[PDB]
């Protein structure tokens, strides 16, 4: 036990789909990690036709960014609701035990600011969201939530015992959204967030969201804005559903090493092709690749995906492999 | 094999959310233990804007009682169908092999009652329900589902072997209900069981949801009714769902050890914040409490838990431990 | 290295569920094995009451028929697009590692054909389906999609290294179909492919299928084609959903090992009643029949079973065991 012995470090947090500099395996012992959040409601755009969002985040992005610490470490948080936000608003933190995920003790009205400390005790990816009383699944879906990643002290193993380690972190928030329409059948737009409630619950309550994104947008992740890695590189993915359930999948790859349940005292499972996030929950997979191309990284419902909007690309440089794999005869006419 | 040669036990089944005194380890040796059910047909009220549920029960409540033997045991039941219900009915144990789990061999019109034995030769939770030729769906989301928990002759184990014990479990049945509404939009009440029939059917096939429910009614864990334990305690929290995929979470706290599947000869994942339960399938969760406060047992799609009724409290008792959680600073203005 | 050392062996595919002659454990060497598949675009009968289904199939099955080799292999597919054909078409194979799963070095135009090798070296069923650009999800839920079975060099194996293996493997494809509807609320017909495709997308986006098939059909593996199996004979049940969850269940059976996410270097789970198929992959199940008689084999979401279709029945013949279960009382009046 006591926290108040230990040092303390302050981090400063990135956006997604990056995730701040970190250690996996450590030499350094158990510190009190200090982190600060500003809650922001805002409007976005979040597929290519101009529909909006009425949405609310944690420090401006969906999903809010990814904080790291070690099992052991204790998670300091102030959280920041700036008077310029229409909403109360609090954080759960499924890595935390106690008060609701420290809902309780930090639910903070516009104008405001409170700060937590829990210990991290499990490792293990672990989502945390917004869980203002009455008002939970209304705050969660309109996008407030992100991972906290809790490594173990010794880093990353496999089923066997042996370290496992990755290159590159990238973090994905799969969001299922609730946009109401008109009479018309056009998506409706709202002037301010309160206005959007009352329609965006009747939308929820048919459980078929009108979009599925990754990290914001439809197309967030693609493009200019596609995730980056060499053959050779190791990537960890970590994906978060703090709502529904999702199958990440990367396309011409596989999950080479996955925690579906994000909890890193598991082994984890080898070969995968299509893993499970369940709603509530983050999950991790390691990745090395082999082949240079552009990947498609998806959930595998193919609907969801191409039509809704969860799906992203990875941009992968390096040399061809024609041992892996080889276009023996390219397409041609059917031999008469 | 020879059942015969055996000892007998008979039985005194309890309500849910209870589940009826039992050994965990158990020096004791295979018996044929004896349990009797009576099928209720009734209408339930089952939110808080009195909306009905023409439902089909075994033993009067939603979910039916855990039956609980050790693996080696033979379950017996006896069937009781009485002249008062409507339905023919049987009961389909998973727990069990052959004749489709027993519902071949217990096919009750009102009026009848029959006497099924099987061999309990694998540990787990598994799901039992009634399964009336061309009528399946409709007995199951309509009530009657419930689980046998058949545990290891020596108890529960952790993935290395070591023991594991709950203090107290509890046992929570999830039910996707499927109301139908009038050209009003209001839901329909059915003077009788039969009438429901066709319009429910409907409803079932859009697979969606009026409602979803722990134990037969919104709020039937809250309140009064909220389960209890204490700081320092074990809970298995037992969670079936005979026909809908549910993700179980504790708000505040964690799976410490759980069997998502529900076969207890397979290692447990350990630090769990969400896990999963397929439909057609029961888990168990243990988890030790370490701070007082009330907790939220819910579906973590929070539109299922809020919106439609997936969701209890447990209330538990002791004292605060700052190591775990701490408010540092209380809500309060920004500084200037 | 170097494939092109290596003998090669030609197979001869046969039609779900059955899967085409092949060794577990095996003494022989890496091999290049040769298969080719013929792609057919058709109409089918989907139910009972004529409903039809615009279809795409490889070799003209829904679903595709499994390929199968050891860890080490290389597969080396010649897929042919007759000009009978109205779309372009590729494949994907998830067991392949680069080029999207070979789908970007395998688009063939009707009267096309290409020939794909790649490394089989990883273990599991996995999931193949085509994937043209800008058409993804229709092609798949409209039947294009099989499993390659890579088994491991020595066979199958328990968690503790012992070895299992199945005396007959049946091969379940399950299709989730979104055929559309017309003002009447009938469903509608195509005289052309191409005619079916913008109702179609509307109804997928909707997320609710309009029939659940396993193998093409209502009713498929049930009567006359019902699957078959001895008291004493142990099966794997392979069932891949290439774009959506089921939950697998045998209803007076169980899972004795079970490989839920489909990859054999990954230990089994035991004792399963309902097991769990993520959309975008195939997994594997043993059974060993202990009990004679009809058993279902279905979707554990009873809806989408016995409303929507997803249930196949699987006739056992031998000996009933009244130690495992006996009728005690048969179905008789209720004592006065
Ligand atoms: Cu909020
Ligand atoms: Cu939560
Ligand atoms: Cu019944
Ligand atoms: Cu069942
Ligand atoms: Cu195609
Ligand atoms: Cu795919
Ligand atoms: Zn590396
Ligand atoms: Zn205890
Ligand atoms: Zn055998």
């Amino acid at each position: 036990q006591d926290a108040d012995k230990l040092p303390h470090t302050k981090v400063t947090l990135v956006a997604p789909p990056q995730v701040h500099p970190h250690e996996q395996a450590t030499k350094s012992g158990p510190k009190v990690v200090e982190f600060t959040m500003t809650i922001e409601e805002k409007k976005m755009v979040i597929d290519d036709k101009g529909t909006t969002l009425q949405a609310m985040t944690f420090n401006g992005s969906m999903p809010g960014p990814t904080l790291v610490v070690h099992e052991g470490d204790y998670v300091q948080l102030t959280l920041v609701n700036p008077a310029t936000n229409a909403m109360p608003h609090n954080v759960d933190f499924h890595g935390a035990t106690g008060a609701l995920g420290g809902a309780k003790l930090t639910n903070v009205n516009p104008g405001e600011q409170a700060t937590l400390r829990f210990k991290a005790d499990r490792s293990g990816t672990f989502v945390y969201h917004c869980a203002p009383e009455g008002m939970v699944p209304w705050h969660v879906v309109s996008g407030m939530s992100g991972t906290l990643m809790v490594l173990p002290r010794d880093g990353l193993k496999d089923p066997q015992g042996k370290p496992l380690h990755y290159d590159r972190a990238y973090t994905i928030g799969e969001f299922d959204l609730y946009i109401p329409k008109g009479p018309d059948g056009k998506y409706k737009d709202y002037a301010t967030l309160a206005e959007s409630y009352g329609d965006t619950v009747q939308v929820m309550r048919t459980l078929t969201p009108s979009h599925i994104v990754f990290n914001g947008k439809v197309g967030a992740l693609t493009g200019a804005n596609a995730l980056t890695a060499k053959v050779g590189e190791t990537v960890l993915l970590i994906h978060s559903q703090a709502n529904r359930d999702t199958r990440p999948h990367l396309i011409g790859g596989h999950g080479d090493w996955v925690w579906e349940t994000g909890k890193f005292a598991n082994p984890p499972q080898r070969d995968l092709e299509t893993w499970f996030i369940r709603g509530g929950s983050a999950g991790a997979a390691l990745y090395t690749f082999k082949q240079p191309g552009v990947y498609a990284y998806l959930n595998h419902n193919l609907i969801e995906a191409f039509e809704l909007g969860a799906a992203g690309h990875i941009k992968v440089e390096g040399k061809w492999n024609d041992d892996l794999m080889k276009q023996i005869k390219a397409p041609a006419p059917i031999p008469r």
